[PDB]
């Protein structure tokens, strides 16, 4: 009962950003696979994450922050983090995600876009929701135009993949080109 | 016995702002249906409103804040918020309220603004008590209507329903028009 | 020189707040003309102002401040304040505006209502400008109207006017109703 | 002489950011087509520009920030900045630039562009520099492009211009597509 | 569960800098032949170093800080540190290596250095990784030669060998000459 | 007068790193072909560095910190800075020197060079001086190969040239291979 | 287990400055003995010596502290301390050393002098280790001769004995007259 | 008369340690000679000098500093600086001195001591005075030695002259060995 579902899909589900998983979190974020997707290229601290936490909570205006839950079973179980950076002068947002090592190559982050793209178009109204995502990335890449992103180019040069120089691939969303039905209509109406 | 209640109606009952549930208004507050009637954009954290109710503690002289209580069963159980924010200067104070998601088409909303109006109107002797509310938000306004209020007019283009562009009504009360009987005169009385 | 002017109409223009006139920013806001239009019913200290202002300066992100300037005579003359509180999460701001004492009647305050309309509607990209105003000031009403706002309705007995409880008209503007040509498209293109 | 000048162009030169500037760098991004151009919504104040400069100074780790000099005067006069945002992590900067209001249409913003993404390619050895600018803003397109920079794409309503919901076009350059020659090879040969 | 392995080599790991090894890690950098290789004159306090840990902690932006796990049993035990300290303006590193007494000549040292360069590479896309040891440190010599360095130089007299004045080699590793399957790569595809 | 001069060659002097010169250390410093050399990327701000100048003043327990002069004229002139850190456990320093754009080529280098490793040797008592310059730069390269630098070896792709990624040549200096009288000798005797 | 030994003897070892020994080593230099040999006139407080334990652990850059451990028994046990204050800048340390009341007469200093002569001259790389001693204190004198020092001469009038002003012997130890087989090497080789 | 003189010898003085010499204390100190002399190793700055000066002036229960008059012109000239720092618990103190540049070679050194000595043995009450300084300052060994000090002997390897390791002379001074006639006896008969 204290894992909290907000907006609840067909396989997957979103949550408030929870105190009780901050080291959940820092292992997810600290995995190689997902330090090679984002492009960080140094580890952090649990110690670090701690402190973060609490300023991540505090600045709550102009940042959106789900957790996301399996649905699957017969409890909600954390898969993953979803971000949308707001930027309230246009109405746009950037967004990121990750899932857990054993999590990923069944569909949850699909899901877990699609609804993240709902909560920003229906509850924060934002006009654009965009990312910035490297090209080798190809399953990222198909998540998201599943999800409703859709192309915009390369930028070349940005970024590094295994040591590589290669581009990185923008993409944006907008409301008119959501897909599926909102769970957020349903929660209106 | 802990759960102090001060005006009681017929269905609800009114209470002070207990620091015990404040993990209850969190929970209450950052429903998506609470989220897209307010119409606020992002949610807040659990760590920012424990913070915050001590500052809501403090700054109680122009601000009137009560728990809504479910007077149909056996003993009180808490429901919604009400708050006025109160303006001494020319007597005059803005509504709001929400109730929990298991809570709202019995009813309860309507006495519960009845209640609060009484105690604006016969307590803190205001003038007028106002409040601005999204049009496709019906229920409300339906609510509002009921318990008092009388619509002034729309507001155009200053809100956002699911991401369109909507219209706001704004809606006042005055004493001359408060209806049913008032509990504080039985109080004084 | 010193005195810059970003806006220019035929009889008014708009500038920044600067700090050289904070003294007649005081005495401007402290003429009983202004505090019963306003509704404000004590006078303010001039270090109070003088302290206030650098508040102000530093909190520009959500606020607009213009100084009003008068363009018939051979150099701009500073003649009042205009103001727009801006709200970004919906694209609305509150807008406030008073001349100085002899000042008034000659139109400097239609041609600054419009000139602060055309900033927010062109620059800042706000989709609502709205006001409160106490019913008795029909000068203001007729201001505003030509200017570009739209009568809402009257909100009862919410204000004071010469110690008569009154009511207070609400209107507001929006961009395809912006009347005459605008000056930010001639900067623009 | 107090006018340092580092790279020097056929029509325009860079320099440092000096200090004796930040009023004329205030009225310079105060103008109404600057912050048209940008997108910026409200104006920012002297005295925040003027204690915002001690904290742009300390922070030059990974900043690169110019003035730009008109030389086809006798002397060198100051006309607008360049700014480089880098990220130390990839190679990349973000890049900025604006002209006053009477030194635009004269040529000096293409040369200032080339000779910021010369100091840039062969000074901070970045691999690529990157803008976001609006799709209505077509002489700065006009000018990235002559000075080196390559269209992207466009991220779909995303800005604001003149009101109107408008897409923006991201550019990039990159080292191979660098035209002309370079100064700084000048200086190290 | 508690000790965490990112990398996974045939007889080593790497994991993070576990704050429950304290101890451990004062421990073994305070070994008079730990002493004798880095070429450190003093001992460190246990409190001295409980105390920098939080320091370390924080100070991951620029660098990577492993904990040396063997493989060879049922569960990982730790048995050496490896850093690299990170010069994010030009991709390089400078990467030492130390293991416990008992750990020394099972080969363990080759690998822990051979996984953190694949990190350093293909994780943090550094393009060059050196470091400096003491000329008559003939294993490590050994160690890194087969890790994957080269040998660039002699510095002569900038280092005591039991108390003898004595060169110090500098060697540095390059991707292009990383020997062995890389674990990131299995990581990535 | 206020010049001081503690070591005198033939052609240049070293003298302290005195206060009144501190925006001229701040030009020399910041100029582009100084900043390629060096291997900088982005330029310092003159707050800055008359901010760093203090914590520069107070830490000379291990730092040697002199302004060259050239002694051609009739009085002395400053034209650069040299800077040894000291390594007080091993008797070992790093050595960097910048010369003035005008000063350069007429040979000031290698003197100053040699008078700093003179005062190192000969007043510090280091058993090693060492330096690291990127390979292209082939000027410094002579002056440090004429001053008593010998050349260790080349630590590859660990700098910036143009843009370029080019390896840096280590060279070292030891008391047994110092050229030419030493002026220190006639201080003592 | 918690008693960590650094160096092993015959007789006696040397380890950390634990800091569950503050009582034991206040108990130890409060002896009358001690500070007579010392020359030492007050007594110091417990709770003096337990806050500056804390000021003796963070400063051990220039600071070499050993717990005398007696090897002879089962398991090691505490019986005194060595201490060398380092002079970085001439390579050469002061040396004290003071042992238990019941532990003197039995060799344990000889050792114990001759192991930090050890530490300091093949971990620590010290050119020399001096001590200043008074004169009547011939069993000291016998054990730093036995140890490894040599006797320089008597520095007259400096000291009290038993409230008689007497002379003090200055000693020192060099590398090269280092004798016995060193416990450093058998750890490096 | 600002130059305060307290012991008059026949060629040289004694004076307060004034403020206004601090600069010449540092120019003094700062010499290449005296910085061989004392064997100091890295210059240290002006301001860290004006600072200390201080901390210096507060700390006077423990240490005397004098400044030395050359008392063979019209009007007492500082030439130099004597200090002793003493330990009141064995009424003994370490004596230093350094004359200017110009003024060596002239006696002045001699007479200077000596009126230390005095100072320190018929006003501070000190038992012995002592000095390290090093074996090649043979023109310092022949001061002292006439000043009234005595050899001890020789620390071996203790300091370095030119870059070479060199030993350091020890000397002390006795009240009953004092040569010549006492300025302090006058004072008080
Ligand atoms: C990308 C990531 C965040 C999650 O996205 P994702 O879950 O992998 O993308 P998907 O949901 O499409 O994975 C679903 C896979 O299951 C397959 N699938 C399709 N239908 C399915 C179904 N009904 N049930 C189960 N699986 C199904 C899909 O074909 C897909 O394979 P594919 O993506 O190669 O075409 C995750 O891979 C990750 O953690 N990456 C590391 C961090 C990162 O890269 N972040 C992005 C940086 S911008
Ligand atoms: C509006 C809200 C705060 C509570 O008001 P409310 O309880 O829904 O309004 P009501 O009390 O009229 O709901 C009572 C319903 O029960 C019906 N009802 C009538 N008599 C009843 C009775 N005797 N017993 C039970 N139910 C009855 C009414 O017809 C009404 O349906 P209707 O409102 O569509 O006409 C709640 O809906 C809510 O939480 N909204 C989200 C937050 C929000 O919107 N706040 C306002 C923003 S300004
Ligand atoms: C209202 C106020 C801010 C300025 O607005 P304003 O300048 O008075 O409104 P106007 O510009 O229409 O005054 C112009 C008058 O000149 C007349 N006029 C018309 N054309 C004109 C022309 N070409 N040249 C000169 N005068 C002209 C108009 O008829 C008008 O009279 P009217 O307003 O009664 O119809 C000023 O009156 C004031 O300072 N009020 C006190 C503060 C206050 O009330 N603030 C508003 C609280 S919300
Ligand atoms: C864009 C801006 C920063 C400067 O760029 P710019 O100087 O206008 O672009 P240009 O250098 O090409 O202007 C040169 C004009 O002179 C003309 N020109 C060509 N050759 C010329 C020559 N030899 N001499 C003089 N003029 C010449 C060009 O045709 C060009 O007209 P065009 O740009 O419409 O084709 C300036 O317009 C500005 O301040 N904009 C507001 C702030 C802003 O928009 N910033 C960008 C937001 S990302
Ligand atoms: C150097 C150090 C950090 C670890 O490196 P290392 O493990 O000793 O180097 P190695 O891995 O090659 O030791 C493996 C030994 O096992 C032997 N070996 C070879 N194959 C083996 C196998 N399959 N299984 C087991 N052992 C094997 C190797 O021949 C080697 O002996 P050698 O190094 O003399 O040739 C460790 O010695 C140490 O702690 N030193 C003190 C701190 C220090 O010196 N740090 C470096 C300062 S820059
Ligand atoms: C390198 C630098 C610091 C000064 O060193 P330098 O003065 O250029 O080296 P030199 O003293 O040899 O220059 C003397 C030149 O004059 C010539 N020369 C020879 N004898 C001469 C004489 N008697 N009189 C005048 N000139 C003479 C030499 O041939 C030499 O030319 P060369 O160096 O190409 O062979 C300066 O070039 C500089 O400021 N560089 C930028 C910063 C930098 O690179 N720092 C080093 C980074 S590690
Ligand atoms: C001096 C002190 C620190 C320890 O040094 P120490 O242990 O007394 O000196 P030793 O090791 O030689 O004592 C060993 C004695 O055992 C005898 N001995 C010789 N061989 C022995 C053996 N194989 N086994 C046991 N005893 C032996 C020695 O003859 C010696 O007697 P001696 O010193 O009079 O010749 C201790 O006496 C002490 O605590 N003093 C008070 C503090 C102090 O004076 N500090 C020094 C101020 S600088
Ligand atoms: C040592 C120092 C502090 C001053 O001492 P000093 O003045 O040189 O020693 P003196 O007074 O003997 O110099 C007098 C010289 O004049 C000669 N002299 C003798 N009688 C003389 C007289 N009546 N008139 C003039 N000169 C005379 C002496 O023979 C002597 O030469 P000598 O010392 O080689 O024998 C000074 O040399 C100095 O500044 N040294 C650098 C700092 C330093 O070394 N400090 C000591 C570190 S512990």
């Amino acid at each position: 009962d204290d894992l909290i579902v907000w907006l609840r899909g067909d396989r997957a589900g979103l949550g408030p950003f929870s105190a009780d998983l901050v080291d959940q979190y820092w292992r997810w974020e600290q995995d190689p696979s997902v330090l090679i997707g984002y492009g960080r290229q140094t580890p952090d601290s649990l110690e670090n994450r701690r402190e973060g936490y609490g300023h991540q909570a505090r600045g709550t205006d102009d940042q959106l922050r789900f957790t996301v839950y399996d649905l699957t079973g017969q409890d909600p179980v954390p898969v993953g983090t979803t971000a949308v950076l707001i930027d309230h002068h246009v109405r746009t947002g950037e967004f990121v995600i990750q899932l857990g090592a054993g999590h990923r190559g069944r569909g949850l982050g699909t899901e877990a876009t699609r609804l993240t793209l709902d909560y920003a178009f229906h509850v924060s109204a934002l006009a654009c929701v965009h990312l910035a995502v490297l090209t080798p990335n190809t399953g990222a890449i198909a998540a998201y135009e599943r999800a409703g992103f859709r192309r915009i180019g390369e930028r070349r040069d940005s970024g590094f993949w295994l040591g590589r120089r290669v581009s990185e691939t923008l993409m944006d969303a907008v409301p008119e080109d959501f897909p599926g039905p909102s769970v957020v209509r349903g929660f209106v109406e």
